[PDB]
């Protein structure tokens, strides 16, 4: 690869190897002032638009593109369906800036063809607390790829974030790009197993039988943490002690306020799940799992795989297999048919002892502005949506 457009970035080159006696930025004592005040040229027929994802018709407009449009597999097979009520709580966390959800229009339709996103938080890289931009959610219409649209949603989103004093950005992508400081496989661990068959995603053979298959998946409806409950607005105060406390331990976190606790986990159905284990008063287990559907492209039964994503997990009264033996089961209970997590944190450490299966592919986490040792995912603390 050439890396064309990503070599002018202030971004570690393909080759580069820093070690931890370095920690800081590419560019340093940025100003304000200087950045460009001017949007990118976009092609002739095609123009910038602020997205409201507040107001339901655009946000509607942001699940149309990306419902047709946005991820899919290495294969083909599915495409993230994320649902309008996800992307508005995925978008709309404490301090976001509405000028940070950037759409691009095709002006003859008056059509969104292309998106991308930015939300603000405090990310500890390598125990340095830096003021970063999260960057996700970018997506060109399957009719434009391959035109270098791209680049210029890249470089307006860099420009309105370099706006706001901010000169840092975390993200992840499948593909591998310039330079990831970490990178993680995803694993899948089978609920509904007759359904993974029917819809290729698992398989079977002359030793594991359908009906073998389903008794090895099978798991007791009976919880090893028994007061596990879902969140309440009274357990912001004591999540934010029990899980700001286990991410310190990592290279890679985000630094949550109390008022970023409550957004990103008190409960909504078919977005997110969180669920606490309170004795004397304190808030001593936590489970959390989003939910991220995929469209199984071309099939006349089943038009989504309902996936629950691993959040972030934590366990002071039982092992961490337990607990995460417990998320499973919160899942099943809450009727989705697979639980994929990545191994992050102590994710691997259960991956064999609860049955996962290892994904076709990996998610990188990269930086943008910072050179910095990378690392292993175990040492990584973050899932990003
Ligand atoms: C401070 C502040 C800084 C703020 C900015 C920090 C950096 C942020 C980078 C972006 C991070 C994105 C995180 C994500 O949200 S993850 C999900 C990605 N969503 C999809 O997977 C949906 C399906 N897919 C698509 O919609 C399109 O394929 C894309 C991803 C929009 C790409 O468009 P296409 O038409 O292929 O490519 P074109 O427009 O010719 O642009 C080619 C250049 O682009 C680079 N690139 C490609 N995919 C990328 C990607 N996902 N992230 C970043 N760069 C990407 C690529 O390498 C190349 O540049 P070079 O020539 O190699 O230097
Ligand atoms: C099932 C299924 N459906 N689809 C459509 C896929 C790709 C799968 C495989 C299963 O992927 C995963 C499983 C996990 F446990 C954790 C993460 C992913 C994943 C993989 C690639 C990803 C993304 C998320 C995102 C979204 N955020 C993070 C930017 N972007 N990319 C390029
Ligand atoms: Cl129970």
């Amino acid at each position: 690869p050439d890396y064309k457009f990503w070599y002018t970035q202030p971004v570690p080159k393909i080759n580069d190897e820093f070690n931890e006696s370095v920690n800081e930025p590419f560019i340093s004592d940025n100003k304000v002032e200087d950045v460009r005040k001017d949007e990118y040229k976009l092609p002739p027929g095609y123009s910038w638009y602020v997205c409201d994802v507040k107001d339901e018709k655009d946000r509607s407009e942001i699940y149309t593109l990306l419902t047709d449009n946005y991820v899919e597999d290495d294969d083909n097979i599915f495409r993230f369906n994320y649902s309008a009520e996800f992307l508005l709580w995925a978008l709309t966390s404490p301090n976001y800036l509405k000028t940070w959800h950037i759409g691009v229009k095709y002006d003859a339709s008056n059509k969104l063809i292309g998106f991308i996103s930015a939300i603000p938080t405090d990310i500890c890289i390598h125990k340095r607390t830096i003021k970063m931009a999260e960057v996700n959610f970018l997506c060109v219409h399957k009719t434009l790829r391959s035109k270098r649209l791209a680049p210029v949603l890249i470089k307006e989103i860099t420009r309105r974030i370099n706006l706001e004093n901010i000169w840092q950005a975390i993200y992840t992508a499948g593909v591998y790009l310039p330079k990831p400081v970490s990178d993680a496989r995803y694993y899948h661990r089978s609920i509904n197993v007759k359904k993974l068959i029917e819809i290729g995603f698992s398989s079977l053979n002359s030793r594991l039988t359908m009906s073998r298959a389903i008794k090895l998946y099978r798991v007791e409806d009976t919880l090893n943490i028994k007061n596990m409950r879902l969140m309440k607005k009274k357990d912001v105060e004591g999540v934010h002690k029990l899980l700001g406390s286990y991410l310190e331990q990592f290279n890679l976190y985000a630094v949550f306020t109390k008022e970023e606790i409550a957004h990103w986990f008190l409960p909504i159905e078919n977005v997110i799940y969180t669920y606490v284990n309170e004795e004397n008063g304190k808030i001593k287990d936590m489970i959390s799992f989003y939910s991220l559907p995929s469209q199984i492209l071309g099939n006349d039964k089943y038009s989504t795989l309902n996936a629950a994503y691993s959040f972030y997990n934590v366990t002071t009264t039982a092992t961490f297999k337990q607990l995460m033996q417990d998320a499973i089961l919160l899942a099943k209970r809450n009727n989705f048919d697979v639980f994929n997590a990545l191994e992050v944190m102590q994710n691997k450490s259960v991956f064999e002892d609860l049955k996962f299966g290892e994904g076709d592919g990996s998610l990188k986490y990269y930086l943008y502005n910072w050179k910095c040792a990378s690392f292993a995912p175990a040492h990584v603390g973050i899932v990003l949506l």
